[PDB]
C-alpha cells in the first residue's frame, strides 16, 4: 500500500501549523538478510541497535519474508544505511508530521501517532479530511485560529501562571459574529515535535475536557432570564441583607456581606448569590435553565473532538428553591470554557448563536436568536458597568475601548478564578474566557486574577484585527 501525502493544517491567514515531514522506513528480507551475517555488525550501528540484540533479533525471525527494521528515520539516515550495501534491506518513503508552531498551539492542532494517523485535537478531529486515501493525497484545512492571537494569548496566560503561581489555565478568544475559535491555548503545554518522556496531564486539552462550576460567569445569563420575564427592569432593587439567606438546612451566603438594597447592575458588580437566588424564586428556575441551555451551557459543542467533555445542566419537573438558587448563581452544573465563550458569544452578538467552528468559516452560518436583541442589549450595557462602574473589576478595562464582563471564583481550600467578557462593548466583535486553577498567591479572586489576563489579552486582540478604538470624545 502506497502511503499517502497527509494535507496540510494552516491557520486562518494560511501560516503552516502541520506539515508531512517525508522520513525512510528501513524493512528486511531476513532469508536474504541470513545470506550477510558478516554486514550486520555495521547495519546494526546504523541503526543505533546493539550487535547482540540486532543478530538476536534476525536469528529468531529468519523464516519471515518480511521484517520491519526501523521506522521514521531522516531520508539523510535512510541513505547511509542503504549506501552499506547490505542484500535483503529495503527503504519505503513514508511521511511524518512537523509542527512548526510547536507548543503554542500543541492542544487545538493535536499530533498523529507512529502510523502517520490523528491521535489528538483537529488531526484527528479531520482525520479523514486531512489522511486521503493510500494513492490520493489528503486536503489542505484551514484553521479559524490566527496564530498572531495564539502566540499572544499563550504567552500572557504563561506569564499569568508564573506569576499566581497557578497548577493550570485556559483562554478562549472567539469572533462572535462567525463563531470561529481564534484563539485556545492551555497551561502546562507541550512539544508536539518531542513526545519521548511527557506527561498525558500537559496533553489535556483542559478548555474542552476539563469541567467546572462557572459560579458567578453565568450570573448574566440568569439577569437575561429575569428581563425577558417582563418582571425585571436594571433599576429594580434587591434587598440582599444581611448577606445571607436560610433556605431550610441550606444556607446562601454572599462573600460580601454590607449591602441592603442593590439594583441589578449592583448585583452583578458585588456578585451577590442572595440578590440573585432571590431574582430566581420570583421567575422560576424553568426561565433560568431555558436560556443557560439555549446559549449552550452542559450541551453538545457540535465540533466532534474525541474526549471533549459535554458537563451537565441539572434539571427538574418541580425545582426545589435550594437548586434554583444554586442554579441562579452558578452551582449544581458543570461547563467548559469552550461552552462559557460560546455562552458569551451569543450575549455579544446582540443575542444571536452562531455555531462554533475550529475551521476557517468563509460563509457564515445563520444564527439562532437564543436571547431576544433588547435583553442582549441591556445586559451588555450592565457588563460594561461591572468593568467600568466604582467598584467594579476595573483590571478588565481595555485601554481605548469599551470592555464588558464578569468575574467568577470558585472552591474545588484550593480556588478557579474566571473572567468572561467581550469588547468593544457598543459593537461586540471578541468573546473571551480567562480560567486560571488553584493560584497560590493572596489574590486568588477572578477580578483580581484572571480580569488583568483579560485586559492584556483583549487589548492586543482587537488591534491585531485592527478594531477602531470605540471611547472617543
Ligand atoms: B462567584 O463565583 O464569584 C464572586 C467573586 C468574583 O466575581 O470573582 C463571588 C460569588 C461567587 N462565588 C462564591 O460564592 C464562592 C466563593 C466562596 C468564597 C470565595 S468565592
Amino acid at each position: 500500500a502506497i502511503p499517502a501525502h497527509r494535507g496540510l493544517i494552516t491557520d486562518r491567514n494560511g501560516e503552516p501549523l502541520a506539515v508531512s515531514t517525508p522520513v525512510t522506513t528501513l524493512w528486511a528480507n531476513p532469508k536474504e538478510l541470513m545470506t550477510a551475517k558478516e554486514r550486520w555488525p555495521q547495519l546494526a550501528a546504523a541503526l543505533g541497535q546493539d550487535t547482540k540484540l540486532f543478530a538476536d533479533r534476525i536469528e529468531q525471525n529468519a523464516e519471515r519474508e518480511f521484517i520491519y527494521l526501523v521506522r521514521g528515520l531522516t531520508p539523510e539516515q535512510g541513505e547511509g544505511v542503504i549506501a552499506l550495501k547490505v542484500p535483503g534491506v529495503y527503504s519505503i518513503e513514508e511521511f511524518r508530521r512537523f509542527y512548526p508552531a510547536g507548543e503554542v498551539v500543541a492542544h487545538a492542532v493535536g499530533f498523529t501517532d507512529v502510523d502517520d494517523r490523528g491521535r489528538e485535537g483537529i488531526e484527528l478531529a479531520f482525520d479523514e479530511w486531512l489522511a486521503g486515501v493510500p494513492a490520493k493525497p489528503g486536503k489542505t484545512l484551514a484553521l479559524s485560529i490566527d496564530l498572531r492571537l495564539q502566540y499572544l494569548a499563550h504567552r500572557e496566560l504563561r506569564n499569568a501562571l508564573l506569576e499566581n503561581g497557578a497548577k493550570a489555565g485556559s483562554l478562549v478568544i472567539m469572533d462572535v459574529k462567525t463563531g470561529e475559535i481564534l484563539a485556545m491555548t492551555n497551561q502546562p503545554t507541550y512539544n508536539p515535535n518531542n513526545r519521548r518522556n511527557l506527561q498525558p496531564a500537559a496533553m489535556r486539552n483542559r478548555a474542552m475536557i476539563d469541567v467546572f462550576e462557572p459560579g458567578s460567569t453565568v450570573k448574566p445569563f440568569s439577569m437575561s432570564a429575569a428581563l425577558a420575564s417582563g418582571r425585571w427592569k436594571p433599576s429594580d432593587i434587591v434587598d440582599v441583607y444581611p448577606g445571607t439567606l436560610q433556605i431550610g438546612r441550606y444556607t446562601i451566603r454572599d462573600v460580601s456581606r454590607n449591602s441592603r438594597q442593590l439594583d441589578l447592575t449592583g448585583i452583578l458588580i458585588k456578585s451577590s448569590n442572595v440578590g440573585i437566588s432571590k431574582i430566581a424564586f420570583d421567575i422560576g428556575a424553568e426561565s433560568i435553565y431555558s436560556v443557560m441551555q439555549q446559549v449552550g451551557l452542559g450541551q453538545d459543542t457540535g465540533l466532534g473532538f474525541p474526549g471533549e467533555r459535554v458537563g451537565n445542566l441539572p434539571n427538574h419537573r418541580k425545582w426545589p428553591k435550594a437548586e434554583t438558587a444554586t442554579l441562579a448563581y452558578g452551582y449544581g452544573l458543570s461547563v467548559t470554557a469552550i461552552q462559557l465563550a460560546h455562552a458569551y458569544a451569543a450575549l455579544a452578538n446582540d443575542g444571536k448563536s452562531v455555531p462554533l467552528s475550529m475551521t476557517r468559516v468563509d460563509r457564515v452560518p445563520d444564527g439562532v436568536q437564543v436571547i431576544s436583541p433588547e435583553v442582549a442589549s441591556t445586559v451588555q450595557g450592565m457588563l460594561q458597568q461591572v468593568v467600568e462602574a466604582q467598584g467594579g473589576v476595573f483590571r478588565a478595562q481595555v485601554p481605548g475601548y469599551h470592555a464588558a464582563g464578569k468575574s467568577g471564583t470558585a472552591r474545588k481550600n484550593a480556588y478557579r478564578s474566571l473572567f468572561a467578557g467581550f469588547a468593544p462593548a457598543t459593537d461586540p466583535r471578541i468573546a473571551m474566557v480567562v480560567v486560571i486553577d488553584e493560584p497560590s498567591k493572596a489574590g486568588y479572586f477572578g477580578g483580581l486574577v484572571s480580569a488583568p489576563v483579560f485586559s492584556k489579552v483583549m487589548a492586543g486582540a482587537l488591534r491585531l484585527m485592527n478594531v477602531p478604538p470605540d471611547n472617543l470624545p
